[PDB]
This record gives structure tokens, C-alpha cells and sequence, in this order.
């Protein structure tokens, strides 16, 4: 009768959302099982479990320190015993370790199973175009949403105030109350005082923001690292928005422009991105010191990557396939400064209209 | 047969407005008069006269230093001579000194004349909302539209690139070519490679924008001094966005939706002003010290004030009128902090819902 939650993933977002939906069904014992589980794949530190690190002291003291988690978030190293007649899956992993997951979890989950993706982004390249919550739902015959805003592991688990869209379409399959999930019980799971929950329909709005707003924040850079200020960069965000609504209603159709404007996942996690943030940096570096992506990756975050340099190029070989390259100069623009050798200084007459 | 335009308003954002006007109507011969007519209120400066230091060397030396001027840009002291039949007049003064300009334009101008407000904001209060450029039809019996974004007279003057949007709603009185003013001699009267602009028809919608983003400033302002970061910032935003749309939309209805997420008056004013300017700082300020709005308004402005710590009171007492302050938990809740005590902390209940 209760809903049993699952969390897939144990890293940084995924310990810090297992316990956002851990302090919910503490919250909500006539609607959500007591205990949540997280698949944490076994490693050990100084010859200990981190699995039972976590079920007592209870901390992630590898991908979360110093964050208390509640009593009834359990650790489990058995992905198939975690999903042990689960009800809700909440998909927390890197996009890496996505086939493995859905591989390993085939003939082992349920078709009365829902799922929620919290993988930020799309598929995107030369072949095509690809939600990730709809790659578990061919892969798994599970109906499958999304969760993303203008957020942070480190904040949201510190309870910093912030937001969050979480998207699902209700299915056919779908028997209503204490049965099956709909827009009702997603705002039970994940809203918190310190963390907003807005839930809708819009599977597919909610993703691509999650993407394209890098290749938007490297544009922003550029133009910040010039030094032509707020209302460049402010200019850029306003181009972009656009961009990211034609790229959205063109391949998912759909998507409605509401989606873009009106929830954390679109507007609100384009400013933020485009204010502070990997892909803002690499290319204010680029602008300030004229060496090229890579360089400026290596010098200031090390080991992590700006995932805008990866998706200029794939957004850039989807358009190339479709012929739709001249509908999205922005894009257009950002991925030829970046991989060819173009002025940067020329980006207001590549964007004119 | 050419278009002849002068600017009413030799300030900043006047002689800015007016040097990027000068520059189009040498660029456009078959469309504008060669000579662009600036109203300057006559001051004198070695004893000098201003009118006549613009008249060669070309350099507003008082309002706008270091900034060359075109040679067609004439400076008049008289108001009715730089109107002497005048197809386009360009309104680009302080907000307090629009009813002089009209009281002394009454009788005067001519009635096929066409004409554009740079005034940003609107008038809000207890009695009622008007837009500025509809005092300026009622009072001259014109037809005027508005010139708003996000952009700063400095920057445009130094040809920094940023955008902004004329709205114009094409009147019943309307010829067609080389006659009237349409959205094509607006599109070549304004736009510059340094200074993007969109023309479009809602002059409500770009209009009300630039007086509501100080309020959601504020409201930033307070979340980053409170030290909830980018993330907090941006959620304020989206919520600040959703206020201005329904404030519009409730009160001009004949508002498009579109012209608030698409346009620089809109989305793009908001994103810079939330950025950095007097209304965030000050709002930054009183979460950083406790210290009431003015006294913060005085320790970093000096001469100046945050214009948005008025238009939260004015909206207020505007929605009481109309019994819609529910509909605005945002726009309530800064007034709440601003002018009665509401302890900061309880902005995200305050917002919740």
C-alpha cells in the first residue's frame, strides 16, 4: 500500500536527494514506506564498508562530508536488492553509467515501477536526439520523469535555499491514490522548506534546458571576459532562452514554451549557470587570456570538465544531420569560437538579426 | 518627404539616444533628414554656452565627457525651434520634468508627428497604473510608443555592445512609406552593430518591466546578503519574472506574454539589474547589517536612491486599491521587509506555493 523508495546513485546528488526523500517519507507515513534505500556501489575506506559507514554514524564521508543523513536512508550495495518490489526509482547516477545500470537492472525491476531522472541534459549528436528518461523506459518498460532546477548537491544537502522542477507524465497504466504516483506524491517526495518543488508534465522541457544552458553560460563568458559587462552577458541569456525554446519546440513538439520561462529547470537555472559556474569560467579565461578550451579546463577545474565544450560540438553535428544549423546562430557561434579559431569579438554580428 | 527627428532630452541616456540617431539618418539619406535636432536646456559652462560647445567641438562636456559626436547632431536651446515641423520626436528626460515638456509643447508640435519614450517604468499608485508615453498622447495628441532594455547611456555612448526593444503599436491614422513611421523606420532609426534592437508592437509589456525588476532586485539582493548564493538568486528571479508577467497581463491585458521572456525590456533588464546595480546593493546591505533601507540607500548611493524601495510601496498600495495583494506574495513580501519589519529569513514561506 505504502510507496517504497529507491535511489539509484549514492554520489553527491544522489546521497543528497535519497536524503530529501528520506526526511519526506518520515514526512509522510500514510503515503511513503519508512525506510529509502541507495544503491551505493562497495568501496571500501582505510578497510571499511562504505555502505556501513552510511547505516550508522550515518555520512557519505566520501562524496558528502560533514552532512547528517536521517535514520531511515539505508545503504545497500545489491543493485536488485535495493529495487526489492520497489514502487519509486529515483535515477541519481552519471550518464557514463547509464547502460550499465538499465543492463544490469533488465529483468529485475517491474512494469507497475516509477521512475524519476534526476541526469541533467539530453542525448544529443550526429545520429539524433535523446531524452535519458525515455532510454530507461525503452530499456526497463517503466514510465520514467525528470528532476532539474537551478540547484547544487552541496547547497540543497547543506539546506540552503533553492528550487527544483520535477516533470512526469501521468501514464495510461496509471489507478489512481495510495496506488500509483502522480503530480500529488512527487510534491510530497521532494519538497522540503528549503527545497521548492514546482511539478509538471514537461519531461522534455525540463532536459534540454539542463544542457543547452552551457553552451549559453561559455557565451556569456566570452562576453563577460571582453569586458563588456552585465547587459552583454544579460543579452546573451536573453538570445539563449530563445535558442533553447526553438531547439526544444523544433525536436520535442511537445514542449511547451511555458516550461522554458515560467520553471527553475529553464529560466532560473540559465541565470544561474551563466552567473557563476565551470563553463562562465573556462570561457572567461578563453576571452581574458586567449588560449583555448582545453587549456583554460586544465588550469582551473582540474580534474572536471566543462560539459558546454562537449555539447557546442554534438548540438552543432544534430543541426549539421538536419540541416538547421543557420536557426541557432548563438549555438552556431559558440562552437566555432570554441573548436575553430573565430574571432570571439564577432559574436553580436553572428547572433544580428 | 524624409523623416526629420529631434530628441527632447540632452542628458545622459538623451545624448546617448541622440548620437545613435544621428549616425542612422546620415546611414539612411532616402529615409531620414541629414540633420538630427537635440533640445538642450540652456546652462552655461566657462560661462560658455552648452549649446554651443555640442555645436563644435561635439562633446556634451557636462553630461556625456570623452564622447565624440556625429556633425549632423545640432543642439537648440529652444523647444519649439528643434519641433519646428518634426516628424519624429525622441522623449529623453528625467520622468519629474515630462509635464513641463508637454505643458510647454501643448499647441505646438502637430498632429501627424510620431513619437518615442525612452522613460523607463510607468506610474503606479494608490489611484491607478499609467504608462508614461500614453500622458504624453493625452497631453499632445500623438502617438507614442517606448524605447527600453538592458543598457546603460555610458556603455551604449561608448559603443559597448547590448540591446534594447522599441515597442510601437502602428496607429488607425497610418499611411505607409516614406510617409508614416512603421516598425521598419524604427528598426533603422535605432538599431546600431553596438546596439541590437527588436521592434515589436507592446508598448505595455516593455513599459511596466522597467519599473517591477528593481522590486525582484531587491529581493535577489536580500538572498545573496543573507549568503544563499546563485541558486537563491536565480529562483527569486524566476519568481520575480512570473510577478511581472501577471502584473502586466492583469492590468494591460492587451500585454503579450511573449514580450517579457523574448525581449531586452523584459527578461534581459531583469537578469542585469538582479546582477548588479543600486536596488540589489542596498537590498545586499540590509542583509549584511540590519540596517533599515535608507540608512544602507545613504552609506552606498550618497547622491542617488534605489528607485525600487518607492515602487514596492507604490505597487502595494495599487494592489490594495484593487484587493489583488494575494496574487503577489513577492511583490508583498519585499514590501514587508522594506517598510515594516518582516524578518528576511521567512522570504521563501513567504513565496511558497
Amino acid at each position: 500500500k505504502p510507496f517504497k523508495v529507491t535511489v539509484i546513485g549514492s554520489g553527491n546528488w544522489g546521497t543528497t536527494i535519497a536524503k530529501v526523500v528520506a526526511e519526506n517519507c518520515k514526512g509522510y507515513p500514510e503515503v511513503f514506506a519508512p525506510i529509502v534505500q541507495m544503491w551505493v556501489f562497495e568501496e571500501e575506506i582505510n578497510g571499511e564498508k562504505l555502505t556501513e559507514i552510511i547505516n550508522t554514524r550515518h555520512q557519505n564521508v566520501k562524496y558528502l562530508p560533514g552532512i547528517t543523513l536521517p535514520d531511515n536512508l539505508v545503504a545497500n550495495p545489491d543493485l536488485i536488492d535495493s529495487v526489492k518490489d520497489v514502487d519509486i526509482i529515483v535515477f541519481n547516477i552519471p550518464h557514463q553509467f547509464l547502460p550499465r545500470i538499465c543492463s544490469q537492472l533488465k529483468g529485475h525491476v517491474d512494469s507497475h515501477v516509477r521512475a524519476i531522472s534526476c541526469l541533467k541534459g539530453f542525448e544529443v549528436g550526429a545520429k539524433g536526439v535523446q531524452l535519458l528518461s525515455s532510454y530507461i523506459t525503452e530499456e526497463l518498460g517503466i514510465q520514467c520523469g525528470a528532476l532539474s532546477g537551478a540547484n547544487i548537491a552541496t547547497e540543497v544537502a547543506q539546506e540552503h535555499w533553492s528550487e527544483t522542477t520535477v516533470a512526469y507524465h501521468i501514464p495510461k497504466d496509471f489507478r489512481g491514490e495510495g496506488k500509483d504516483v502522480d503530480h500529488k506524491v512527487l510534491k510530497a517526495l521532494f519538497h522540503r522548506p528549503y527545497f521548492h518543488v514546482s511539478v509538471i508534465e514537461d519531461v522534455a522541457g525540463i532536459s534540454i534546458c539542463g544542457a543547452l544552458k552551457n553552451v549559453v553560460a561559455l557565451g556569456c563568458g566570452f562576453v563577460e571576459g571582453l569586458g563588456w559587462g552585465n547587459n552583454a552577458s544579460a543579452a546573451i541569456q536573453r538570445v539563449g532562452l530563445g535558442e533553447i525554446i526553438r531547439f526544444g519546440q523544433m525536436f520535442f513538439p511537445e514542449s511547451r514554451e511555458e516550461t522554458y520561462y515560467q520553471e527553475s529547470a529553464g529560466v532560473a537555472d540559465l541565470i544561474t549557470t551563466c552567473a557563476g559556474g565551470r563553463n562562465v569560467k573556462v570561457a572567461r579565461l578563453m576571452a581574458t587570456s586567449g588560449k583555448d578550451a582545453w587549456e583554460c579546463e586544465k588550469e582551473l577545474l582540474n580534474g572536471q570538465s566543462a560539459q558546454g565544450l562537449i555539447t557546442c560540438k554534438e548540438v552543432h553535428e544534430w543541426l549539421e544531420t538536419c540541416g538547421s544549423v543557420e536557426d541557432f546562430p548563438l549555438f552556431e557561434a559558440v562552437y566555432q569560437i570554441v573548436y575553430n579559431n573565430y574571432p570571439m569579438k564577432n559574436l553580436p554580428d553572428m547572433i544580428e538579426e
